[PDB]
């Protein structure tokens, strides 16, 4: 997260770190057994880490749980990042508490102008490299598709939205991938893709979770 702020320990209790020997992606806890992340975060040997603040220190509120199944969206396109979403089932149910909590799925999509909370342990610099140990947060509004398209020249599918600031300086970044965009207590976005980080006229692009609720629900029902 570039141009954000320190969240505060366990202030984003649905925020997950995916670990494969090191933190490599975020995720969102959607019930005691399932995590939503980005399809581009798929890899073998994922351990889900709940209750994290400092990812390099055991602070006492963590739960580390292996993935038992990973389900990449059937239509994930690794060139365009269309359908950039994945479900991860936990080997064991997380113990839910004030610091490890699920986040609700949308009942309907959010609109341009709505303010959202974006979080993760990704790069904090728009130029160069700095990875935080503690969770970072950013408030950012959803942009209209038309303003985003004209500003960036990006192709934005129906399953994507732009959020952030066209002026640059505030954005998600590498390492935030797969993490939450929460708006009015609903998981509306997943950190997906972009062009650099916090650059002018290059806002963050996010998987539009509202389009996947039926898929998530039926997948969970049958797995
Ligand atoms: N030609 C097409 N259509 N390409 C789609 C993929 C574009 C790709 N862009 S990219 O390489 O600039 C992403 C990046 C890599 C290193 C450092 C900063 C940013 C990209 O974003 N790749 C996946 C990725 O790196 N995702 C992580 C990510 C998370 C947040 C942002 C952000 N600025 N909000 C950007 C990338
Ligand atoms: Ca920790
Ligand atoms: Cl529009």
């Amino acid at each position: 997260i570039v141009g954000g702020y320190t969240c505060g320990a366990n202030t984003v209790p649905y925020q997950v770190s995916l670990n494969s020997g090191y933190h490599f992606c975020g995720g969102s806890l959607i019930n005691s057994q399932w995590v939503v992340s980005a399809a581009h975060c798929y890899k073998s040997g994922i351990q889900v880490r709940l209750g994290e603040d400092n990812i390099n220190v055991v602070e006492g509120n963590e739960q580390f749980i292996s993935a038992s199944k990973s389900i990449v969206h059937p239509s994930y396109n690794s060139e365009t990042y269309n359908n950039d979403i994945m479900l991860i089932k936990l080997k064991s149910a997380a113990s839910l508490n004030s610091r490890v909590a699920s986040i609700s799925l949308p009942t309907s999509c959010a609109s341009a102008g709505t303010q959202c909370l974006i979080s993760g342990w990704g790069n904090t610099k728009s130029s160069g490299t700095s990875y935080p140990d503690v969770l970072k947060c950013l408030k950012a509004p959803i942009l209209s598709d038309s303003s985003c398209k004209s500003a960036s020249s990006f192709i934005i599918t129906s399953n994507m939205f732009c959020a952030g600031y066209l002026e640059g300086g505030k954005d998600a970044c590498q390492g935030d991938s797969g993490g939450p965009v929460v708006c009015s207590g609903k998981l509306q976005g997943i950190v997906s893709w972009g062009s650099g980080c916090a650059q002018k006229n290059k806002p963050g692009i996010y998987t539009k979770v509202c389009n996947y609720v039926s898929w998530i629900k039926q997948t969970i029902a049958s797995n």
